């Protein structure tokens, strides 16, 4: 749980500052320079240069954005995704990891054989550098028109160490190993236009001057030209550090990597610290030519830098991103069905609330930003659809991505039962019980208040006194209940039979006038420990015919359990 | 609906690069430089600069946060989210906006009233500069011990031509009369230890020497000194431009400012552009004090800054937050029970997804990792808990924040938890479902399936359970004894216990055969009903057989107290 920071304050902390230490183990992380390496950049030129055009784009969604969802796209969504990108102006776009998947062979051949590719779209493919991984690669992508080949290995200290075991050496031969193994299986396949790319994966945590040697000995192998240019992408396979490091990273590796004319130099930011976006902004302005992504940030753990913010971040400041984001919604809604998770309510541009105003100082703000655009376009004779956007509180017009501003003018039942009381409800029985709530806002005492009132404390028309419980030793045998009960006051004894004490208890209950069948029944420990209680939940239909839940709380398992029978039967009645 | 871009491309285009211009009026739009002022800072620092302590928090979520949700906080709601606060450490909280809100009014009372504030925790509230606003500002605080007043006017390049219409001269005495009244109030309440924060709100579209001169005028109002500074709040109450600018912005600010030893210089981005954390991070390596933020980056629009990023952004690279965050999932439930708004799956440390791995060689890579540190901790003599985290694809410990890395395996409408409860009526309690997903990591329906019963259901070594006498006591509080025939390793012994029930007895009962079981969770649910109703038990322990492992065991029978038996069983044969 939450154990408030109590240790001293830092030596030097201002007497402004009371914080205090807490007891999270730091000491298990190093900052980066001493994780990886200190920065090596000198005179970097990044901070004093400003994005003037769209860098060339490339969607990783299938592949990279498929291999991240809990239910991954089938055919007819992996063919919806590729059309929405086609179709919103992407020219490269990662269609899958053939040699690992079966459905990603079947994908690529697909979209192959049946001419589904744009004259001007290049599809793209990832492959380790095993040998025979890389020979299924091409032969995923035979007949294709033009592919790019993208083949990664492992580069960082952290996996040469405890993954590969290997030194530096044997590592760069994995990599151009693999690149001599493409160069043969290109020449092997005439017609398509192969173009190739290689990532030092886990780049962040890899020193520079090594990831730059592998780059160039891999480059070596491949000879591309400025007419055939080869891709080097440096990711954040874990975002490690702050952006403006990553962008001193790039611009390094920008100004050091031999051959550049010859090379499209390609960032894969994810989003493990929260800023691929400003990673991918700062490495672009770094030197960086290319940037792999996908929509709304889907992949693994965090995700992918955000192609929609990244795009629409350059409209918003008059640099035209080269692709259509005329139509947010649409886009939304095919990622939504694609993917099967939503975006969140405050994602840039594309969230259900970043269009909105609660505020009435806000509301009126707009509302006088709108009329001053209005006055000036009435007076130039212009539509003020064309004017200059110039409205406080709202970045861009929203119908610009054909959405528009909105000025906008539940008791927690779960989250209080589970938290003050330990009680994890079953769905249903909360539903029943938050009704309640409703009609009788409520506190967290008066809900608690209500529940006992409701569950716990009626003993009317049934009490539970005591009761006996013969057990079968033998798994399957019959089990055996006497129980000492008041119906209505009035002490009396039922006894009955079943597969076990709760069927026996609910069967002696038939005697006295309680027809009763157990429906649903969960049950759950109310803390660590060997004699811990546990919270029993009954849902039974009830004649003297009404479905009810009904709720026990015991020492015992067994007792918990039949607590539940009873509150159910109370309030049924 | 969408029209693929087909304009031509640019002068000086790549060949290798086919995008086409597409028709977006951006024409409507100017670069941040035209549209506000070149931010020019050649001799910059902060680039060269690593955060090495935390800064000042302050956590707005009460109010900025509040001001934002679709649904306001109820008073319970209020309540909670302070409380919270003030459990994780945060010792600034802006509680409301009570010259402007009745609820927010009534709810600083409450936790005057009621002795709710820590000695240690100084609250804040915004207010706008009108004076009656003011005035009823200090009334809200009144027999609060300190309180900070953070008064605001917006001094935008736009804001000032078309809400105000006004000059800069009348811009600033909007807030120099603000900073007047709050001197003259402060010195009617004596028994509040007072302390103040101005904003020039919307200040990433105001001009830096305005912001410079409009918090300067402010300042010589309050007269703050280095043992009772003043608050300069430097909103990105939109966020316009990259996080590079930002920070410029600061440093120019930091090193400009009058009377700089007698400020504390806070932060408080917007997340417009998606870059409000870095803003805040690079900001703050440009000299400012402070961070305004909010749990999860609830707040207007795009949110504030997100509070758990900045914290364990620090955390993940040697820096204590000075915030508890042991238990991201505590924080997580709270803040989504009071915003009524999730947290998304792929949010940074707290979001659903952020643990797992779905690829074969990134697992495969963390496991290698587990194993190399498991190595050098027994080589040590160390707890591999203590040491030097160093695993492939996981920049944290999940455990570190109270969380479980998670292996995925797909199901060939799947998943395990999905296909367990459709096709064999089994729902799987959250851990043992990580459990066994790595157990199957070390699928088809039917894979799974095999693999599940022979791991959970099939043993019957070490120990095996062949019939037991249960003697319950009567009485509710009583004890339970349990006699039981047992086969360990074949050979058939009879045991002893007794507990607070059956379960409990029959755990005691395995201890004199050397099974030292120690339960720490347990959940059971019905199969089917009538005759054919069983009960599926499941029972999470910490095991040790004559190490210690932490194991599920898994039990289905007729009888609910059988069913919790046979899960016991299942557990110790696991942890062997
Ligand atoms: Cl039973
Ligand atoms: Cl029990
Ligand atoms: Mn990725
Ligand atoms: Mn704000």
């Amino acid at each position: 749980t939450i154990v408030k920071p109590a240790g001293p304050p830092r030596v030097g902390q201002p007497s402004w500052n009371p914080q205090r230490a807490s007891s999270m183990p730091v000491n298990r992380y190093r900052p980066f320079a001493e994780e990886v390496e200190p920065i090596r950049l000198r005179n970097r030129t990044w901070p004093d240069r400003v994005i003037d055009r769209a860098p060339l784009w490339c969607a990783v969604d299938l592949r990279d954005g498929n291999q991240a969802l809990i239910d991954p796209m089938s055919p007819a969504r992996k063919r919806r995704m590729f059309d929405l990108l086609v179709r919103m102006g992407y020219k490269e776009i990662e269609v899958g990891f053939p040699s690992a998947s079966q459905t990603d062979f079947d994908f690529v051949r697909e979209i192959i054989e049946q001419g589904a590719i744009p004259d001007d779209v290049t599809i793209q493919v990832l492959t380790q550098c095993r040998p025979e991984l890389i020979e299924r690669t091409f032969q995923a992508c035979s007949g294709a028109p033009r592919a790019i080949v993208h083949f990664y290995n492992s580069t960082s200290i952290l996996q040469r160490r405890v993954v590969f075991r290997a030194n530096r050496a044997e590592v760069q031969a994995i990599a151009t190993d693999g690149a001599r193994k493409c160069v043969e299986q290109a020449a092997k396949y005439p017609g398509t236009q192969w173009r190739f790319e290689y990532s030092p994966e886990s780049y962040t945590g890899t020193e520079l001057e090594y990831a730059k040697q592998v780059c160039d000995a891999v480059g070596e192998v491949i000879a591309p030209t400025p007419e055939r240019p080869i891709i080097f992408n440096l990711p954040a396979t874990v975002e490690m550090t702050t952006p403006n490091v990553y962008a001193d990273s790039i611009e390094w590796m920008s100004r050091n990597l031999a051959n550049r004319e010859s090379v499209i130099l390609s960032l894969h930011p994810h989003n493990d610290r929260g800023t691929a976006v400003a990673a991918a902004e700062l490495g672009f302005a770094a030197g960086a030519d290319r940037i792999e992504g996908c929509l709304f940030g889907n992949g693994e753990r965090t995700g992918n830098v955000c192609l929609v913010t990244l795009g629409l971040n350059l409209f918003s400041r008059g640099v035209d991103p080269q692709i259509d984001f005329s139509n947010i919604d649409e886009i939304r809604r095919t990622v939504e069905y694609c993917n099967q998770l939503p975006v969140h309510e405050r994602h840039p541009y594309g969230g259900d609330l970043v269009y909105t105003a609660f505020s009435g100082s806000h509301q009126d703000a707009i509302n006088k930003g709108l009329d001053a655009m209005k006055l000036d376009a009435d007076a130039a004779d212009c539509d003020v659809d064309d004017m200059l956007w110039q409205v406080p509180y709202l970045p861009i017009d929203p119908r610009d991505v054909g959405r528009t501003y909105e000025a906008v003018i539940k008791g927690g039942v779960a989250y209080i039962m589970k938290t003050d009381h330990g009680l994890s409800l079953p769905r249903r029985l909360q539903i029943e019980f938050s009704q309640v709530i409703q009609k009788i806002e409520v506190s967290p005492k008066e809900m608690w208040d209500a529940f006992a009132e409701e569950y716990l404390a009626p003993v009317r028309p049934l009490e539970r006194i005591r009761q006996h419980v013969d057990a079968a030793d033998d798994d399957g045998g019959t089990t055996s209940i006497t129980a000492t009960v008041k119906i209505n006051g009035v002490e009396t004894e039922i006894s009955g039979s079943g597969n076990g004490p709760l069927a026996a208890f609910v069967h002696a209950l038939a005697d006295v006038g309680f027809d009763v069948a157990v429906l649903d029944y969960y049950e759950h420990a109310m803390s660590a420990g060997d004699d811990a209680q546990a919270a029993a939940y009954v849902e039974a239909s009830v004649t003297i015919s009404k479905t009810v839940w009904g709720v026990g709380i015991a020492p015992s398992i067994t007792t918990a359990s039949l607590r539940a029978v009873v509150s159910a039967v109370n309030r049924a009645a």
